[PDB]
C-alpha cells in the first residue's frame, strides 16, 4: 500500500498508519501575519554553509533529496530560536501541478508554487535517527518559491533531474553550494511542529523565511517531469507532493521582525 499523495493513499489516509497525524503539533500550518507575535527576544539566524559538502541527489519516490556529509560541523545553523548547533543533512522540495499551489505553509492563506526544506539536526543527540525522537531534534528552514525570474543557484539541480527520473535512482552531486538558494533577507516566523510527511514526528522547530525566492517557470516545469514510480512501472508524475495546512491548536507563531 505505502503512503503517498494520490486519492487512495494521500494525506487524508495517513492517520490510519500514523496516528500522530492528528497530533497536537502537526505541520504545515497557515501563518496569520496579523496574529503572529513579534518577539524581540529572538536572535538573528546564523547560517554557516561555507564548508558544505554535498554528496548525492536521490529520487526517493516522494521527492528528491540532496544529501550532505553530516559527520562533522561543516554546514550548520545556529541562533534564531535555537539553542545549540544544528547540522545540515539534506534538502528537498514540495511542489504543485500548477503555479498557484505547491507550498505546504501558507501566508494569510496564500499558496506559493513550491517550498524548499533545508533539514538540520541537533548535534547534542549524536545522529539524525536519535534527534528525530526529541522535541528539539530538528530545525527546518522553509523557503517559499514563487514564479518569476530564474534562480541561478537552482539551475545545477534542475540540470541533473533527468538522471534521477524514477524512484530509487541516485546520482553523484558534489560541490553544490546551498547558499545559492537563500533569499536576501533572513527575517522569519517560527513555531514548533512536525515532519510534513510520514512518520510525521513532532520533532521540528520550524523557521519559515518571510522572503520568497523566485524561480522561472522553466525551472519548476522540470520538477514536474519527475516520476513517483519506479522504472518499468506505469508512469505517475511527481506533482502535488504537499500536505494541507493543519490546525494550530495550542501554538503561537512568533515573528523575528515587526
Ligand atoms: O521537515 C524533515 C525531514 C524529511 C521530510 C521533511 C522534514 S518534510
Ligand atoms: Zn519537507
Amino acid at each position: 500500500h505505502h503512503w503517498g499523495y494520490g486519492k487512495h493513499n494521500g494525506p487524508e489516509h495517513w492517520h490510519k498508519d500514523f496516528p500522530i497525524a492528528k497530533g497536537e503539533r502537526q505541520s504545515p500550518v497557515d501563518i496569520d501575519t496579523h496574529t503572529a507575535k513579534y518577539d524581540p527576544s529572538l536572535k538573528p539566524l546564523s547560517v554557516s554553509y561555507d564548508q558544505a559538502t554535498s554528496l548525492r541527489i536521490l529520487n526517493n519516490g516522494h521527492a528528491f533529496n540532496v544529501e550532505f556529509d553530516d559527520s562533522q560541523d561543516k554546514a550548520v545553523l545556529k541562533g534564531g530560536p535555537l539553542d545549540g548547533t544544528y547540522r545540515l543533512i539534506q534538502f528537498h522540495f514540495h511542489w504543485g501541478s500548477l503555479d498557484g499551489q505547491g507550498s505546504e505553509h501558507t501566508v494569510d492563506k496564500k499558496k506559493y508554487a513550491a517550498e524548499l526544506h533545508l533539514v538540520h539536526w541537533n548535534t547534542k543527540y549524536g545522529d539524525f535517527g536519535k534527534a528525530v525522537q526529541q522535541p528539539d531534534g530538528l530545525a527546518v528552514l522553509g523557503i517559499f518559491l514563487k514564479v518569476g525570474s530564474a534562480k541561478p543557484g537552482l539551475q545545477k539541480v534542475v540540470d541533473v533531474l533527468d538522471s534521477i527520473k524514477t524512484k530509487g535512482k541516485s546520482a553523484d552531486f558534489t560541490n553544490f553550494d546551498p547558499r545559492g538558494l537563500l533569499p536576501e533577507s533572513l527575517d522569519y516566523w517560527t513555531y514548533p511542529g512536525s515532519l510534513t510527511t510520514p512518520p510525521l514526528l513532532e520533532c521540528v522547530t520550524w523557521i519559515v523565511l518571510k522572503e520568497p525566492i523566485s524561480v522561472s517557470s522553466e525551472q519548476v516545469l522540470k520538477f514536474r517531469k519527475l516520476n513517483f514510480n519506479g522504472e518499468g512501472e506505469p508512469e505517475e508524475l511527481m506533482v502535488d507532493n504537499w500536505r494541507p495546512a493543519q490546525p494550530l491548536k495550542n501554538r503561537q507563531i512568533k515573528a523575528s521582525f515587526k
